[PDB]
């Protein structure tokens, strides 16, 4: 049956969550929920090779590039930080993206699947603190 099942979005059996295929009662800040991780689906930004939990299932990475909506989100800011613990913090805010599709079927993450995603957000994430960083270098004031 379409529209209420044992997960209500990947695994969460506890509350009543969706009753059809279809809904539209539902308007809080958009689509999304907590984490931002994108809005929209394009290309991501060129990614390095990531370190999963096995070099074995690395090479899946590239295969399924264009299943792996986990790409950084986007919003004006300025705050600095630490580069290593800033970023571990959208990491999963980059995943959400890629969270909000298991619903497709039930989807989950197992050992080596956060591993995937953890990784490559994070290496990722710190690229956005990177390219902020250079454009106030070259320009700056008040």
């Amino acid at each position: 049956m379409q529209g209420g099942g044992t997960h209500s979005q990947w695994n969460k059996p506890s509350k009543p969550k969706t009753n059809m295929k279809h809904m539209a009662g539902a308007a809080a800040a958009g689509a999304v929920v907590g984490g931002l991780g994108g809005y929209m689906l394009v290309s991501a930004m060129s990614r390095p090779i990531i370190h999963f939990g096995s070099d074995y299932e690395d090479r899946y990475y590239r295969e399924n590039m264009h299943r792996y909506p986990n790409q950084v989100y986007y919003r004006p800011m300025d705050e600095y930080s630490n580069q290593n613990n800033f970023v571990h913090d959208c990491v999963n805010i980059t995943i959400k993206q890629h969270t909000v599709t298991t619903t497709t079927k039930g989807e989950n993450f197992t050992e080596t699947d956060v591993k995937m995603m953890e990784r490559v957000v994070e290496q990722m994430c710190i690229t956005q603190y990177e390219r902020e960083s250079q454009a106030y270098y070259q320009r700056g004031s008040s």
